[PDB]
């Protein structure tokens, strides 16, 4: 996971942000996607960042 010469890195944020703005999610999380490190970093963050939106 993570791998820099394979697009499935990509793919796997593009996904996750797509996701998170389906739910309402601002830029300030959706960054944290793009700025993850790998994919395992990705699906973790994206749940988390749920976890907050649903969080009340």
């Amino acid at each position: 996971n993570g791998d820099k010469g394979y697009n499935g890195l990509a793919e796997a944020k593009e996904k996750a942000i797509k996701d998170l703005k389906i739910y309402g999610i601002g830029e300030h999380y959706i960054k944290l996607i793009e700025k993850a490190k790998q994919v395992a970093a990705v699906e973790d963050l994206k749940d988390e960042i749920l976890k907050a939106h649903d969080r009340f």
